[PDB]
């Protein structure tokens, strides 16, 4: 019987847990032993007794990794955990070396095997394992809820004896997984929703949700005069918005600027911007990550760690992702890694201490 | 011949609404009235001084605001600096809440002021367009549901992805007045499974129409044994909820407790309570007004000045309420109060310093 260890997350403001009690039960039922650090689930509103009822050994941190073949985490494991990894153990979780370089060197110094959840490939067989996607959906939902929280206007159209109020104009810029959920959530709320993306397919997905595609003069590589035309057109469309939600990120780079000062300049007092790219510097020139700022009556919010806000469902989805990935790591309750499976091969950052990923090395 | 209306910057802590917004100022000036607006009055509601000037209002220093003004339109009651500058014969029109602002009421009677308390507009169909309590409740109820979504660790809507199915949040709105109905409508939009609790079958019918499920308790006053059976049943339903939004308030009196200690103890970690009755002590025993607290993993929020959060639209509907009311105060642009209109008689709190409202007379002695 294989044993899987789950730690309490320690990164500043992290509230998720890698496995929730309902997933623990299914693992235990299949044959695995599960060890869960005391209080691991408290950020996600899962008390120790729920893990205990599920069949987990709830244990002190320091006893967590004893006899563990698998360590499931959300963020990369801190040095204290790494130093307790038994040889041949596999660490599964987000690793993000760009934000976690010291921990990567430490892991490789200690010679583990690690599967980086952000490396799970985007093939149809791996959809159920896509943690990037499940946490994006969470972020996109919350971006819309925060936009409604921050706006001094109603999202929906409203008619009372006092008169008629128009719905809010919301533009989602960057229509990936998070952007699509932001569209759906704003649309639900009754906003007039507009979608900006350079990908025609992303715009198609947006139309199916009832968003209006923004169609710029150069139809979805631009010369530096075609950019003036594009930019002006986009500036004109953005000017009319009450809410902007921006989601465009590029892995290990500065987030692209989508909202320049000449665009912010034209926003009316009371307009809100929710910049989901705050972690890599933000899509808006005014964003201060972790903060709300207000300039000329435009409020610009740069959320960090949005999935921790939705700690119950962000954890459930992530747990389900790991549980589905676990089919390739566990057979009939036994440690049985499918080293030749394309999903495992793609997401494997190291095997017995040797790095296999290029950009990280 | 023409009347002047004064609009101050609000000064009460947390207050961001303004009594008139530029669109309404424009209609008044077009009607022949003059309007003066204190510098910065509109800034909380995102209306700069220039918008008021464009609408036809004079923008002026606070010390100058009330000069030659027969009408003063406010959100919260005027602070003493303003009361001191009122002309005699001038009418103050705003929320007053005397129990909370007794010293201001005292100063208004000493100045011999005439005041129409917006919270006293009668609940008649004729006054529906003037009902500030209703328009501000609609705002509060909307924001209750938004804040519930912001505070909850779970999704409101059902979600199916390749990672599985997530059930919709279970949301109970307790007290199905104007605010409650908008909380229902907004939680429903968001995809929650919404439940409604209210002792009024009519409230329950309105809720049902928005697609909420009426909570049906065993007893369709009531004995102590009956209230025990009703309570155990209510406690059972509540214990199953992810979100409780409470809205029950009684004019000039402590909020009824709808969530007792024994009920909150049955709530699962991660449940959220949004208590709209915080300003009068709260429907929930755990509520700390102006704060979010958490006990045993239950987060309890007691918002104060929710309408100030939605300052653009809270202000617009309020200004329109005042505009609609002004039909009974202004005629072809001139000061012409209809003293004998039932609406005016009902909402007049004092006239030339004479307090006309009974409960207020009691506090004053």
């Amino acid at each position: 019987m294989v044993t899987v260890a789950v730690p309490k997350e320690r990164a500043p403001g992290e509230r998720r847990v890698a496995l929730v009690p309902e997933v623990v039960a299914r693992l235990v039922k299949g044959g695995a032993r599960v060890r869960v650090e005391r209080g691991a689930g408290e950020g996600a509103y899962h008390p120790d007794e729920a893990y205990q009822e599920a069949g987990a050994e709830v244990v002190e941190r320091g006893e967590l990794l004893k006899g563990a073949h698998l360590l499931f985490t959300v963020q990369p494991p801190p040095e204290d955990l790494i130093q307790a990894l038994e040889p041949g153990a596999i660490v599964v979780g987000f690793v993000q070396p760009h934000k976690n370089l010291e921990l990567v060197r430490a892991l490789q110094a200690k010679k583990a095997t690690v599967i980086a959840m952000e490396l799970i490939p985007r093939i149809t067989r791996a959809q159920s394992m896509d943690a990037l996607s499940s946490q994006a959906t969470v972020a996109g939902y919350l971006a819309a809820i925060h936009a409604a929280r921050l706006s001094p206007r109603f999202f929906p159209m409203l008619t009372t004896a006092a008169g008629t109020i128009r719905p809010a104009k919301v533009m989602v810029m960057g229509v990936g997984v998070a952007g699509l959920m932001a569209i759906a959530t704003a649309k639900r709320l009754g906003a007039q929703v507009f979608a900006y993306d350079v990908r025609k397919a992303a715009l198609e997905q947006a139309l199916s949700l009832g968003a209006k595609p923004i169609e710029l003069p150069i139809s979805a590589e631009l010369t530096e005069e075609e950019k003036r035309i594009q930019h002006e057109a986009l500036r004109d469309h953005v000017a009319g918005m009450d809410v902007l939600i921006t989601t465009a990120q590029v892995p290990g780079r500065r987030a692209p600027i989508l909202l320049t000062e000449d665009m912010v300049e034209r926003l009316k007092p009371g307009t809100v911007v929710v910049d989901l790219a705050a972690e890599s510097g933000g899509n808006c020139v005014l964003t201060k990550p972790g903060e709300v700022v207000e300039v000329r009556g435009v409020r610009v919010y740069g959320p960090l760690n949005l999935p921790s806000e939705l700690s119950v469902h962000a954890s459930e989805m992530y747990a389900k992702n790991l549980y589905n990935l676990s089919s390739l790591l566990i057979e009939k309750g036994a440690f049985a890694p499918k080293w030749e499976d394309e999903i495992v091969r793609a997401a494997l950052l190291m095997k017995e201490g040797e790095v296999l990923h290029g950009p990280t090395k």
